[PDB]
């Protein structure tokens, strides 16, 4: 309804890394839950099980934790226990090569995952079409 329909490849068959072009950071959810950006290839929390709820709908949950993405009312990302509405992701293409996610409750204001390039995930409202920070790269683990 208020974005595309792009889709990237298939990538729920085996767990990924999202790699964030921008900063060149892996995305990391952290068993208290905080959510980031970390280089180092060998973290144990970058590594993540996505799966399709619908179509080009999508659940990111960490294999180290079980814990699910989330994005909150303030748009503040964070690692739920608990699969609910703030966990689904519109999953799509960017740029014709990239993977972007949009939070799916807070699709209609464009609130996407993203990572600055020092590493820090960014609030929902600072994100935006047009911005290297939301292109991200799912790589094999």
């Amino acid at each position: 309804h208020h974005h595309h329909f792009n889709l990237p490849p298939g990538n729920y068959k085996k767990p990924k890394l999202l790699y964030c072009s921008n900063g060149g950071h892996f995305l990391r959810i952290l068993p208290d839950g905080t959510v980031d950006g970390t280089r180092d290839r060998s973290d144990q929390h970058i590594q993540f099980q996505l799966s399709a709820e619908s179509v080009g709908e999508v659940y990111i949950k960490s294999t180290e934790t079980g814990q699910y993405l989330a994005m909150d009312t303030d748009g503040l990302v964070y690692g739920s226990q608990t699969p609910n509405e703030e966990c689904l992701f519109l999953e799509r293409l960017e740029e014709n090569h990239y993977n972007t996610y949009i939070s799916k409750k807070h699709a209609e204001k464009n609130w996407f995952l993203g990572l600055k390039k020092n590493g820090s995930c960014k609030r929902g409202p600072r994100t935006h079409y047009g911005q290297k920070a939301i292109l991200f790269l799912p790589l094999p683990v």
